[PDB]
């Protein structure tokens, strides 16, 4: 278990962030493994991967993901210039994060169709400070907690649609929660 922060563990970058409300623990395990256990949490994100990510990584993940309430399991990361927060959502809990969002197309990858969306965060926290920035989403129709994500298929479809990415910052497989409960154990490579 670690303080919220970033660093490296067993060859993998990790990021663990929370809002200080309590109710969530994040643990780094061997190799690319991490666990999250939460019960009436606040807002949080944690997981393992790479710093920087790339635009053609094939990301493999496997494990168990058991949210009770609002949570996502995604390939998650940022670009700079432009500042973008992006998600390739493989599974979620009570809330589909694209609800009410503008649909920007579809892409087929790794055994499922994904729906593509763009949203905007206004004066919200980010990797560079408070900012207004777009988020890009691919939301998998057929939910799962193991698989392979060919990120190029998503990034290329986004680019085709005008959702351009700048220089990649970190890129992880993340469990995100917003005032929920759950458990998860995920191994990345
Ligand atoms: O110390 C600073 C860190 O706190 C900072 O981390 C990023 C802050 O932005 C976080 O993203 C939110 C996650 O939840 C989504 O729903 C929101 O739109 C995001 O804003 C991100 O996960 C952290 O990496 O990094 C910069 C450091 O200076």
């Amino acid at each position: 278990t670690i303080q919220p922060g970033t660093g490296y563990n067993n060859g993998y970058f990790y990021s663990y962030w929370n809002d200080g409300h309590g109710g969530v623990t994040y643990t780094n395990g061997p190799g690319g493994q991490f666990s999250v256990n939460w019960s009436n949490s606040g807002d949080f994100v944690g997981g393992k991967g790479w710093q920087p990510g790339t635009k053609n990584k094939v990301i493999n993940f496997s494990g168990s993901y058991n949210p009770n309430g609002n949570s996502y399991l995604s390939v998650y990361g940022w670009s700079r210039n432009p500042l973008i927060e992006y998600y390739i959502v493989e599974n979620f809990g009570t809330y589909n994060p694209s609800t009410g969002a503008t649909k920007l197309g579809e892409v087929t990858s790794d055994g499922s169709v994904y729906d593509i969306y763009r949203t905007q965060r206004v004066n919200q926290p980010s990797i560079i400070g408070t900012a207004t920035f777009y988020q890009y989403w691919s939301v998998r129709r057929n939910h799962r907690s193991s698989g392979s994500v060919n990120t190029a298929n998503h990034f290329n479809a986004w680019a085709q649609q005008g959702l351009t990415l700048g220089t990649m910052d970190y890129q992880i497989v993340a469990v995100e929660g917003y005032f929920s409960s759950g458990s998860a154990s995920i191994t990345v490579s």
